[PDB]
């Protein structure tokens, strides 16, 4: 099976990968923001939206990954091996979940169409030589609805 | 935050806990069954349903967990240590995903109300002394 | 005072005693089932029914008994004596609570008349020689108002 | 499961625990009084009331605890050991049942509203410095 | 800034000082009583009254004072001395909070006017020589021509 | 009892916790600001507002805490142990009172809704990577 978690939301893994890793907040800061803005909906008995359903699973999945990675660290006897697991998590699944958590949080706040336009706008800006581009980054909020019955 | 992945679907972690671990198919068999029955919908650009959205994420999350567990597992020198990872996965996160994958697959096939009733029916049957209960288990599809 | 806990529910200790101890689920499984089926009602501020009121007390009483039995076991010097406490609890008060919890859970699920008939049906079946009786046991399944 | 035995009766464990242990009659005296006032109803085939149903179970539960504690005591050779069991029962589960038996007996005699008001009145009186408060305690039957 | 916590409630520190320390229940007993009588209101999202707002803060402030003293005691010296040195909280600020907690609880129960008059009545009684005064203290809760206008 | 001092004002401890500690002025600067802006109201015989009542108690509570912390500090002139008192205050109760004093002062000046929106705006801004966000912080007074 070949499932792209962005495809039902009108995006792709390749489109999120257009952004450099430095664009994304940390996982902990994304999780804090999801709580600050959406805790009640995420904890509610209501689906709310496909974005809420996906964001719930992504939050819990990161917890699963951290529980496994922590248990692995607990059994490692070499301090350099423990560093290897951390660096493996941060370099691989960490970036994947920063992309994913950011995508759902930003879509819930600003809308898919605005988010996809911002992804392109920032990705083009950061690829322009710094001496040739505007000094500040484009701003997500400065950019210019199905009811999901079941 | 305290998110119960079953709550938006009318269930709870505690309710799935009512079933013994032996009730659930293996993760591999659950994944094979999701593919055999729902591959086209799971891979489509349509949400289809909240169960599809959740099942998509659970399938991908298990992939993430297995890539990590395999990467650790292939690099261990002691077979007692590899048995420790396998036994840790099977006893903990493996059981969580058997519950979760089974819940979404069964709901996609039979509907929430049938699944919740079956959860209780089987959990009650298996707790009845074997000499006092019907020889065969209750059947999910019947009702 | 001589109170039979079944009497207000149309039964007696002697009638529950007609069933062999192997008939009843374990206490842990009865408690799990009470939660799976009746957690919200048992925890609610409403009486719900006389069975709910009695089942609430039985659940908490089992907790009291286990706290006492656990405390006794930890403080006994002789480990063989600790084993005897466990076996004494299981053979005596444990069986009493399996009967009691089963009675209220079954009554809430199937009603008093079905339960009382089933207790006699199973009690008669298990006393029939196995070679002379049906191979499978009888099946139990095959908001009320409460007067006094 | 988290069951508060007072909740269906409009009270809580925390409210009963507002009263110091010395407020409550002994378990033996509560059982004597339950018999003197309510023996026929408690032994009858009728529910009578939710308080009667709960009080029946509380009386029998204390019997279970005493049967267990007595069996333990008869099997302990050391008197100091038997003394500690007696003191443990009275200090812990004994207080729980003094609260519980008193609550049901008082409610059957005076009604829940009167009982709850009295709990607060006595709990406030006993917390007032003795030199600053009325010499006698408030009276349950008044008002 | 010189804030008297009683001034907005029609009293002063000097007036509460008229009562001897023996008059007041203990802090623990005042806190137990606030819960027994006012837990739901104190925990609610409604202001309820100025007395409720002030009492909420006093309860939490006592917690702050005890948390600090306990944390220091846990990391001061070995336990032989650490507990009794920080029993200063009870020795000084303990009376201040007994006054303050009692003031808010009594006002919520009986009203400011009854409380202030009772403060004076008890303070006068306790200052009268015991051999010359009534044996029992005045009572906080205390105080037929309605037939004519029948 | 579980009292959240923000709850009657439409907030929670966890919401204030969304802000980094560096966001808040010092306690001393919050107190000097409360005096410059609200000394007369805070010292008046009128309630003025629920925020005034709460802020009065918080100001006085900090006085209680510092008298205690100084008495604790003055007793043992061992630098490590002394530096633990100030470091415990700075990391724990000092931060609690910076949050609380700021919340009441900002609410008195700009209103609850402006304050709550600003908390989220700044908390989100500071979590955006510095190279990707506007160079200056959002401004509390700008609606
Ligand atoms: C809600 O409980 C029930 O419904 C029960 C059923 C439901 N039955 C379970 C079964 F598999 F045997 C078939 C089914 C039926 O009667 O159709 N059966 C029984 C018993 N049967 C024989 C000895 S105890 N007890 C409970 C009350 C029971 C209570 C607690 C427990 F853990 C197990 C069973
Ligand atoms: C699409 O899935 C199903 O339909 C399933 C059926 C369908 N049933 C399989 C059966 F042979 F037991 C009879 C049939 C029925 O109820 O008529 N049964 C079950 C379970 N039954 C007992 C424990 S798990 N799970 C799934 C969801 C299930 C899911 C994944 C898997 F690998 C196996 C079963
Ligand atoms: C394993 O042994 C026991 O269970 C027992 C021992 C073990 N004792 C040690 C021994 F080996 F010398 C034989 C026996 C004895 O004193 O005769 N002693 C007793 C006593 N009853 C009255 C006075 S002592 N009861 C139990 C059954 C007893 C039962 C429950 C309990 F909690 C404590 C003791
Ligand atoms: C709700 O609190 C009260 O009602 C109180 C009463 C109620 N009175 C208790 C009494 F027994 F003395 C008689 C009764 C009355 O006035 O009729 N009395 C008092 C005090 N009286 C003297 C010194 S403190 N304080 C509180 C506020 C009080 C507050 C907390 C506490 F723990 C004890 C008393
Ligand atoms: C039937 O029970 C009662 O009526 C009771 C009365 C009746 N009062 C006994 C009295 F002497 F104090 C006067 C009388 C009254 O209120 O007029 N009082 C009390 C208590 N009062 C204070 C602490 S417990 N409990 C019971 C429920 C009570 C229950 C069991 C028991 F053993 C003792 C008291
Ligand atoms: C609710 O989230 C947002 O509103 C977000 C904003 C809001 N913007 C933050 C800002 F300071 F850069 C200005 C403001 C705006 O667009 O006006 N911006 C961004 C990003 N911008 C650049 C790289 S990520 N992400 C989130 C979804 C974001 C998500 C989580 C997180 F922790 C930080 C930011
Ligand atoms: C009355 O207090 C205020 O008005 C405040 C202003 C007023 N702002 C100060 C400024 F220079 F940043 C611009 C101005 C504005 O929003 O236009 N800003 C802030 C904060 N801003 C960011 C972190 S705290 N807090 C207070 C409540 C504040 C409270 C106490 C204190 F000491 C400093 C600031
Ligand atoms: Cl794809």
């Amino acid at each position: 099976m070949d499932i792209d978690p962005y495809k039902e939301f009108g995006a792709t893994v390749e489109l999120l990968s257009f952004l450099p890793s430095d664009f994304f907040p940390s996982v902990r800061d994304l999780l804090d923001t999801a709580a600050a803005l959406y805790r009640d909906a995420l904890e509610s008995p209501e689906h709310c939206s496909p974005h809420h359903t996906a964001l719930r699973q992504a939050i819990l999945c990161w917890g699963d990954l951290m529980t496994l990675a922590t248990w692995v660290g607990t059994n490692l006897e070499d301090p350099a091996s423990r560093d290897l697991v951390v660096s493996y998590v941060n370099t691989n699944v960490g970036l994947k979940f920063r992309q994913l958590l950011w995508f759902h949080i930003s879509c819930l706040t600003f809308g898919r169409e605005t988010v996809l336009e911002y992804l392109v706008s920032f990705g083009v800006w950061i690829r322009t030589p710094p001496a040739a581009r505007p000094p500040n980054a484009p701003i997500l909020s400065t950019l210019p609805e199905n009811l999901y019955f079941q």
